[PDB]
């Protein structure tokens, strides 16, 4: 009986993953991954999670792993569906969340011969999984100690990223016949841990020449990071004395706050070529300022610590890259006091705060994003779309010490932000506000199934600027409602407030929209930059 | 000097180049880094231009358009993600043919994997899909214009069928100085020509049958699939011409003679002829009804063809046979019918049988009945799209539509992802009204292609069968779309009489059972595997 067979093939690939820490999981519907969602709802070791649009249940285990720091399986039906998680795949594979996609496949007889959903999958994703099995017609004189250890491998030395790992199945999909060749696995059923342990770590080691190279003059850069991370670089640039930028992704607590502004006085970039390293510590920058700054900075040597691989430094400065837990890494290359050598630096960014506190009144998109921390859930978490907003928020606001961020800027896509935000949502059980603008909101749309949805309150804010028949001009309140939410288009700020109060009051998200202009918050930045880089 | 100016003259000529292959549509993207391909199509004038926000859309539409229409329709995006949305509509184009032409635009490739923003390995990133990839270097005038425009030409010129993926790295910035020109004029007179630069188009098609004067005497069955319109009507010709049945399915257009194969397949008077037959003529592919698939997966002929202007096996039960790859209409000519006795005695008994036992059944307010009585509903003169999805199972094994009117479909691989974004780009093809059956599930994937549906050039009708807690007013209302729930025949006919009168869509949604639809269709099965 091959459909027998086929069963205990799936129930050996699903309790593998159980032992890599994989404990959520995500299926759509379809009728023929029927074999690995059947085994999976036998399986009491995961968290079930759904949605019938692909792309948008890659993004929500996207979400999940994002958050939770876990390995996530995804399991799909065979044809597009499976294509459609190439966009959460490629943004993994860029900033390391374990992504693993179990797609279902048509049997190798069935494939190139014009059969029903049904195309070519292994090599699909090309270069951008970390790994990729690309498993073979199931048989019973292959043994299940095969089987596992081809997954133990690929999960085992997963360093960061996707794995993809396509799953064809025998044609068509109820008596003993997997039985004896899953029993010679035998007490390994009854285990905690891998049938074959492999998981070397990659680490670069530690910078022997440190304790030179922390008494010159060095700036500290703080990209995305840990929020525990974020609060360690804090004190650990204070201890050595130099300044910090930190991003609006850094969790740092932004000691010189609006950075954005500040790097565009000359006074500033006249104390910084006097640096002679610069570590920075974990990537995505999100200012033009400090891109463009760290793009033309010349120093004696440039470090960025980060655990992703590879090239991190678009400008390729000449310096290091070094491989390594954040946290870790600072243990090892401890602080020591010494005192502050920046001394405008500190002036300015101060001032230029005092500029836009002045500018905090109009109700457009500069002023909320500057009031954002008004606005932060208690004990909550943010997250952050890619939309002129989110520059807005780094130049603008000072968000707190240790507060959760999240976003997805491996490439920014703005195509799954909803999705995700209902991931990271559910992943720690947290209130969350996520930010995003109209058209992420319209691209992803369908999320709003998913964020009904929600384990404690989800305040989606969608900024909107909007952008036979006359065109089309778009808002979110029949789409609120559409799937059962709240919705407030608050004209200023009382009723934004207001909105917030009713919005942190129940389990579910709310959706809070916030019209505004192509070009108010373009330029109050703008303005901003031109006062600061004056004084 | 000046690498703007230039880089829009290389822009420029990939556009231009297109140009003389028959593209004229161009989807494009609201992006960043894709300006200069935006840009140099927005500047020239044999483009119509289309746009979308949701990337995945956009594919889908020029699947649409280039399916309708049938030349090849070009796309355009940004770097980055926006890229992987094609996938799907790429994939599906190659195993219907489709000509999607994707300009991906690129960062430069010193920025790739060093983690610039919005920056990712593009080239290769569809794997076999596309029938030709093309990685075009970073920008520069020391290769010539003549290349550039000879390796397009090579790709557009010797494609028969599915996707070209043309990479597009441009060095970045974006004097707007002369910086491009003399480059350009190296083309000489070939800009005010209407033909490629160079022309290399072989042509692929497989040779007369030189033995059919024999097998058009045998005891024949023909099978037609997906064709076009008019092929489904000299497919009808033929059969009827040689007195072999033809098992028409609801992509063929061929009138449909047998009726309700489906049902009437499952009837051992009918097996029992069928085993009669020596051998099997398919024309066109993807056929839809259960039991059709079963039938052609035991059936033991002494040969099994297969008619499609596309390459590959089609035969998924790999009968000893021939695939024969040419255009239906032309090989119908290349291999005519001799008039011919019908040696099929009992099935046409069985299929008025068929019908008339589905009509008995044409009352009840469901998703059967609604299959049964399609052609009421057809817009006269228009163009029926249909999703994939059971309610399209059922116009196939319940209904019976006209010979030559045109159907439509994305039933390569059949995802239920890019519907509605399809229909759109079905519609905007021909200027036809136009009517779109889908389910509720796939007008929830797609549902953001409403905001295309709002553009019609005639009026398009979305009935979205829904069967169950979300319901379509708000969406219909979000874009500015009339919406009607008829509860029955009488709302029906109402909703369908406004629907006609302009350049809008309308959308309309059926609520039925997650069974009615099933058991009806089961129960309909074993009446006619009992006469």
């Amino acid at each position: 009986s091959v459909s027998a067979f086929n069963r205990r093939w799936a129930a050996v690939i699903l309790e593998a993953l159980t032992r890599h820490g994989v404990r959520h999981i995500c299926i759509a519907p379809g009728s023929r991954s029927t074999l690995l969602t059947l085994a999976a709802a036998e399986n009491s070791a995961f968290i079930h999670h759904t949605h019938f649009d692909e792309r948008g249940l890659g993004h929500l285990a996207l979400g999940l792993a994002k958050v939770s720091k876990q390995p996530v399986a995804v399991i799909v039906t065979s044809g597009t569906a499976v294509a459609n998680l190439y966009p959460a795949l490629i943004e993994a594979g860029l900033t390391g969340e374990k992504l693993i996609l179990l797609t279902a496949d048509r049997p190798p007889e069935l494939i190139d011969c014009g059969a029903n959903q049904a195309i070519r999958q292994p090599g699909m994703f090309a270069s951008h999984p970390t790994h990729s099995i690309s498993l073979p017609r199931p048989t019973q004189d292959i043994p299940a100690r095969w089987l596992v250890s081809t997954i133990d491998h690929a999960l085992g030395t997963l360093h960061a990223g996707g794995v993809h790992i396509n799953c064809p199945f025998a044609e068509p999909l109820m008596d003993d016949t997997g039985l004896s060749w899953q029993q010679r696995l035998g007490d390994w059923w009854q285990d905690d841990k891998p049938w074959l342990r492999e998981a070397p770590r990659l680490e670069s080691e530690k910078q022997r020449d440190w304790f030179f190279w922390r008494q010159k003059r060095g700036v500290v850069v703080a990209g995305r990071m840990s929020a525990e991370e974020g609060k360690k670089v804090a004190l650990w640039a204070q201890t050595l004395g130099w300044p910090l930028i930190g991003d609006v992704l850094s969790q740092t607590g932004q000691p010189l706050p609006c950075a954005d502004l500040w790097l565009g006085n000359a006074k500033a970039t006249s104390e910084l070529q006097q640096a002679q390293i610069v570590v920075q510590l974990g990537s995505s920058l999100t200012g033009k300022r400090l891109l463009q700054w760290q793009a033309s900075c010349e120093p004696e040597e440039y470090w960025i610590v980060d655990d992703i691989e590879g090239r991190l430094d678009p400008a390729h400065h000449r310096g290091r890259r070094l491989i390594a837990n954040i946290a870790d890494w600072l243990e090892l290359h401890p602080a020591e006091k010494r005192q502050p050598w920046c001394v405008e630096i500190p002036r300015l960014a101060e001032q230029a705060m005092q500029a836009v506190i002045a500018r905090r009144d109009a109700f457009g998109e500069a002023q909320l994003a500057h009031r954002i921390c008004d606005y932060l859930p208690e004990q909550g978490q943010l997250f952050v779309g890619n939309s002129l907003v989110v520059r807005l928020i780094d130049a603008l606001s000072q968000l707190p010490a240790g507060y959760p961020v999240y976003s997805n800027r491996g490439a920014s896509g703005i195509d799954g932000l909803l999705s995700t935000a209902a991931g990271v949502q559910r992943a720690s059980g947290k209130p969350t506000l996520a930010i995003v603008g109209d058209l992420s909101a319209l691209y992803d749309l369908n999320a709003l199934a998913l964020l009904r949805q929600v384990s404690a309150p989800l305040v989606l804010i969608v900024v909107n600027n909007n952008g036979y028949l006359m065109p089309q001009n778009v808002h979110f309140e029949h789409a609120a409602a559409m799937f059962e939410l709240k919705y407030h288009r608050p004209q200023n700020w009382q009723e934004l407030e207001t909105a917030f109060a009713d919005a942190w009051r129940t389990p579910t998200t709310t959706v809070i929209e916030m019209v505004v202009n192509d070009t108010d918050g373009a330029q109050t930045l703008q303005q901003l930059l031109a006062q600061v880089s004056h004084l």
